[PDB]
């Protein structure tokens, strides 16, 4: 269960802001995560960021969370974030980096692969066990004591303390 093998955090690029008519807190993201088709994601980020702020970014999904349908929006993954006091921003992988890669921590085997998919409740989802585990310290995005890699390096937060949801 804290094992973060099992989380496949993978790199999209956000295509698409849209507001979501029947979710006031949610933007509707289209994320090109390296399928065949860009995929729907749900985000609580309406009342504390604008569209410009996400769109035509790289972001961090957390891929192998089963699709959902939220207020009769489908959201298949989610977007990963640092959190401090009352500022919430995006974790951020360098320039460079190609839609589909598996971001991983130092010392992390390649070939353990991570659940084909997630659980739908939450206590017996690995996500939320590891969750706590997971922090930006001094601006970097750590499993632990491990910081989470890209294949153009260590990912960033903007923020200097924080943690992840």
């Amino acid at each position: 269960l804290d094992d973060i093998t099992r989380l496949n955090i993978i790199v999209g690029y956000v295509e698409e802001v849209e507001i979501h008519p029947d979710a006031d807190t949610l933007y509707c993201l289209k994320i090109n995560v390296g399928e065949e088709k860009s995929r729907d994601i749900c985000s609580g980020l309406r009342l504390k960021k604008n569209s410009e702020d996400l769109l035509h970014k790289y972001v961090l999904v957390l891929a192998n969370l089963k699709e959902k349908s939220l207020r009769g929006r489908k959201s298949h993954g989610m977007v990963l974030c640092g959190s401090f006091g009352e500022q919430i921003e995006l974790l951020a992988p360098p320039d460079g980096v190609n839609v589909g890669e598996r971001i991983i921590c130092e010392n992390m085997d390649v070939n353990k692969l991570p659940d084909k998919t997630l659980s739908f409740d939450k206590e017996k989802n690995p996500f939320f066990h590891i969750q706590p585990h997971l922090l930006v310290k001094n601006g970097v995005a750590h499993y632990k004591d491990a910081k989470w890699l890209s294949s153009k390096g260590e990912i960033t937060c903007p923020l200097e303390q924080g943690t992840i949801s």
